[PDB]
């Protein structure tokens, strides 16, 4: 429960600042101690993932053809299917969130800023609900910060 809210805040803040072209955001009270360092790490690693995988991200975004809220809702099916296929690791978790930021930037360009918070919830549901046991074993977001040790 606490992990869900903490994850939702980190993911929501990162998607929102990526879409508005911001490098920071105010804490919303649910991310706690680990929140600041997690978002700082996610900005570093996440920005890098979007840069290094830009052609693949542009290709997939185009194929997904996201124009509105109904299209955003439809993403959860493929999101859970792809994210559940294969190994669990921090690298894949960053790819999931980074693609979310890449989609959020797209949503802002097409005046669909209202879809960003629903998308963050979609991503948080997939991440936390399918990886809760693994996240607990890694000490969640403290594990994330330590793994990348930026
Ligand atoms: C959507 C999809 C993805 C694939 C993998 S091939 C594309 C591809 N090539 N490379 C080299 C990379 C890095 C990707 C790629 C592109 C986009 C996302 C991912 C993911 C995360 C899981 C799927 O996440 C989402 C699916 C849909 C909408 C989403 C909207 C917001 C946030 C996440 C979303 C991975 C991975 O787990 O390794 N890899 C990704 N197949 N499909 C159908």
């Amino acid at each position: 429960d606490d992990l869900y809210r903490q994850s939702l805040e980190i993911i929501s803040r990162y998607l929102r600042e990526q879409a508005t072209g911001s490098k920071d955001s105010k804490p919303l009270g649910e991310a706690g101690a680990a929140g600041r360092r997690a978002l700082e790490t996610l900005r570093r690693v996440g920005d890098g993932v979007q840069r290094n995988h830009e052609t693949a991200f542009q290709g997939m975004l185009r194929k997904l053809d996201i124009k509105n809220e109904d299209d955003v809702k439809s993403l959860s099916r493929v999101m859970i299917h792809v994210f559940s296929d294969g190994v669990t690791n921090w690298g894949r978790i960053v790819t999931l969130i980074s693609f979310g930021a890449f989609v959020a930037k797209h949503l802002k360009t097409i005046n669909q800023e209202s879809c960003i918070e629903p998308l963050a919830e979609s991503i948080t549901d997939v991440l936390v609900r399918t990886k809760r046991d693994w996240l607990v074993k890694q000490r969640g977001w403290d594990g994330f910060v330590e793994f990348f040790h930026v």
